[PDB]
């Protein structure tokens, strides 16, 4: 916090953060997915909540906002890697995480920003238990609704409904290794394995444990494909305070990630 | 490397079981009031996180008892004062000028932790009115513990501190220590433990954004630990683990009346 305050000239604000947006090219009306480091901007009046009503501000109701909602932490624990846990654990745990619950289950390795946006009134979260989206303004509902379990990035995602509609991704101090659309790429290519996952969800109003099968989604090789995308010039870059930002259209870099993976 | 320590702390995993059996033999109770306050982290390693210790708890008291939370959004305070972090006053102006009004289901919370904001955000809970030292709650009385809190003596005798102080109710430390414990500031107010000063916050005035200058106490949790110690000698605090924390159970009149005592002998 120290540090932030001092790497700061004069606090960002609402109204500076909206300059900042429109500069870079986003707009009223338009269709996007942001992710987002909170500290990269520097000091913040307001943190969290004035990147929110910035991005609200520039976008308005007549746009749409959409960012990754994952719940990770209620994924079956056979392959937890990130920390692991002794198998013992395994199946005490699969009978006794709580089930997915849009408005209550936390997110994790998402940020502030998004924890705040997703408590935001007439901000709607879509049905997956690990791979959720939240979405706000035009299309929130066609972009959240019906989320297939299985194959959570895949065409029957919110990532696929963006891809429609010609929309963009807006990255704020992250690089592609944050850029959930390129899991698109994945699917579309065949780029993983499948394989048997589970998560606990509420089936009639009843806890249940269920099983189902998704990509070993691997993003890895996301910043490679980024720094190669980024050579075709097709990606508009300038500053949000302190962070290094980035504005794409994401079927343009979907289809470069389908291609790419398959080249392999 | 933290998550990886918790883990490796942990003998078998904490559940919204467990750690309602360690609330019970605790001496936690259906139709019970109670303000808590806590470290996720102090547990050890839970299935679930902070949403397991917040329906462990709800589990436990049930919708015919009463949860509090302190929900403090210091973030929206004048910067003149700021001393955690300071700020250069060229800013101080433009802060309050530009930060974003309190809105009770919008405003996070800074220094309360995930079991707060987690809570603040289920359904039924409610928040109080105030854009520096709120109060969320959750159940029997939720309603009347959070409403009508005054801007002005944040803490004091129109505050939902003194809602709880006459329902007679209990005080839960889960893994945190008497600095935490946000009801002595009661003990301040009734006390007259600090000077007065002149503070402002940004408040939604007829759907409009207005800076607000109010008057509050400099309260100062640097005495509560020393204040804790010395009324724990009295053996009026039950103590007892939830997982790896240490947790402490009390009547709030109980340290609030000490606590004015206290002040007062000095
Ligand atoms: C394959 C896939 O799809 S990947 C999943 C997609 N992922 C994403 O979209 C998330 C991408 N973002 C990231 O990865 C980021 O690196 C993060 C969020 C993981 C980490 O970024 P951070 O800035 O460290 O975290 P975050 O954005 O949550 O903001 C919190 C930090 O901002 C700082 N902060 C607090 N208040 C303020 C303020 N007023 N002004 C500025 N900074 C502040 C604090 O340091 C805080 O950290 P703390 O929680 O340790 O106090
Ligand atoms: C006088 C007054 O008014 S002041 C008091 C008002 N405030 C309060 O009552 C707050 C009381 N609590 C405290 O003071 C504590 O020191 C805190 C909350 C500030 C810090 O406690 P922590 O345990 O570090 O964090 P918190 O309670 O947010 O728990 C989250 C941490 O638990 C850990 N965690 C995450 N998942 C899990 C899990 N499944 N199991 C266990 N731990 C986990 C993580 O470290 C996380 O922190 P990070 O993810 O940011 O690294
Ligand atoms: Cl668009
Ligand atoms: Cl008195």
């Amino acid at each position: 916090m120290n540090d932030i305050v001092a790497s700061t000239q004069l606090p960002n604000t609402i109204k500076t953060i909206t300059n900042d947006l429109r500069k870079l090219g986003l707009k009223k009306g338009m269709t996007v997915i942001v992710h987002s480091s909170l500290s990269s901007i520097g000091w913040i009046s307001g943190g969290a909540v004035a990147v929110v009503e910035a991005l609200m501000e520039v976008i308005t109701e007549e746009g749409t906002i959409i960012m990754p909602t994952q719940s990770s932490d209620l994924s079956d624990p056979k392959h937890w890697s990130r920390p692991p846990v002794p198998e013992e654990w395994w199946q005490i745990i699969r009978d006794n995480v709580p089930a997915f619950e849009p408005h209550i289950t936390p997110t994790r390795a998402m940020g502030k920003v998004v924890e705040c946006f997703r408590t935001y009134p007439n901000v709607v979260r879509s049905n997956h238990p690990l791979g959720s989206f939240a979405a706000w303004g035009r299309h929130a509902e066609e972009i959240t609704v019906n989320q297939s379990l299985s194959m959570s990035l895949g065409e029957e995602s919110p990532l696929r409904k963006i891809y429609d509609l010609d929309g963009y991704i807006l990255l704020i101090g992250v690089g592609y290794d944050s850029n959930t659309s390129v899991g698109l790429s994945e699917v579309r290519s065949g780029a993983c394995e499948l394989i048997k996952v589970g998560a606990p969800i509420i089936e009639n109003g009843e806890r249940v444990w269920k099983e189902f099968v998704d990509m070993d989604y691997d993003s890895d090789k996301f910043v490679e494909i980024g720094v190669e995308f980024e050579q075709k010039g097709t990606v508009t870059m300038g500053k949000i305070g302190n962070a290094k930002c980035r504005l794409m259209k994401q079927r343009d870099i979907v289809d470069f990630g389908t291609e790419w993976f398959r080249k392999k």
